[PDB]
């Protein structure tokens, strides 16, 4: 309600900054992104007021948790209050490992493969980016979409379809290209422009992920990288894999 209903302890990042805050009533640790809205005409703050109630409808254990909006008037500040995910972002793990040469185990990648399936079966079930910076860890093991989605770079995860036209497969290509690159710590279609990069992705080649992951998750990632969409596994059909078990999906 009241942005004095918060203390700021720091800011993470910086659409704004995001903050890690603490609740004063309880405690509780936070984050919020800040944006101000002051140069927003009516139509844009119309529309983020849309965007905004619709953050506030979406609950779901592997999806960023929303707890509050507030407005500053005078600042023209608009807080968005969310939970805290201690572990950051997919993006900065894959390229912790990079740059320090260790590939992730495999039952991290399983945990990712499995709580990002349910995200996204989700998020089908309700009507998202789908890449490691959208890719969020908190400190239990858990694994969060979160809300970035609702040029300068390459689009490294665009399926075949969407690179003519025109599908939730095509989620499942995303995925693919995600796990594909937290295994082997880049994307399985590299280029330094768009048009080499859509050559690439109409062949459908790449290399096997490393061999320290096993021939059934190498699988499993090829099947959903298939040209055809019809070819790769739903969502349904990914979560049956005998790779995925209990203790790889959420726990409160
Ligand atoms: C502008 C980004 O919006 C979001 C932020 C979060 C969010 N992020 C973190 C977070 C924590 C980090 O500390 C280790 C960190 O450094 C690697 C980091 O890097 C980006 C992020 C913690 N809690 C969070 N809630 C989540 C979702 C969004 C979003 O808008 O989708
Ligand atoms: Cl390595
Ligand atoms: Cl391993
Ligand atoms: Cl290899
Ligand atoms: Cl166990
Ligand atoms: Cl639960
Ligand atoms: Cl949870």
């Amino acid at each position: 309600s009241r942005a004095e209903d918060y203390e700021v302890l720091y800011t993470i990042g910086t659409y704004g900054r995001c903050q890690k805050i603490r609740r004063k009533s309880d405690g509780k640790i936070l984050v919020w992104k800040e944006l101000d809205y002051g140069s927003m005409t009516e139509a844009e703050k119309q529309m983020l007021v849309s965007e905004v109630n619709l953050l506030r409808e979406l609950k779901h254990p592997n999806i960023v948790r929303y707890y509050d909006r507030i407005i500053d008037r005078t600042n023209t500040t608009l807080y968005i209050v969310m939970e805290y995910c201690e572990g950051g972002d997919l993006a900065s793990v894959i390229t912790k490992g990079t740059k320090e040469r260790q590939y992730l185990d495999e039952e991290f990648v399983l945990r990712v493969m499995t709580q990002l399936t349910l995200a996204l079966k989700e998020c089908h079930r309700r009507s998202r980016d789908l890449k490691p910076a959208n890719v969020f860890l908190d400190g239990k093991q858990n694994v969060k979409l979160g809300d970035f989605g609702l040029f300068v770079g390459t689009p490294y995860y665009m399926s075949p379809e969407q690179m003519n036209r025109m599908n939730e497969k095509s989620d499942i290509w995303s995925l693919g290209c995600l796990l594909y690159e937290l295994c082997a710590l880049m994307p399985p279609f590299t280029a330094f422009s768009q048009k080499e990069l859509a050559g690439k992705i109409r062949e459908g080649k790449f290399r096997r992920i490393p061999y320290r992951y096993s021939d059934e998750l190498n699988e499993i990632i090829t099947r959903m990288l298939n040209l055809k969409d019809y070819h790769r596994p739903s969502v349904e059909e990914i979560l049956e894999n005998p790779l995925i078990l209990e203790h790889h999906h959420h726990h409160h």
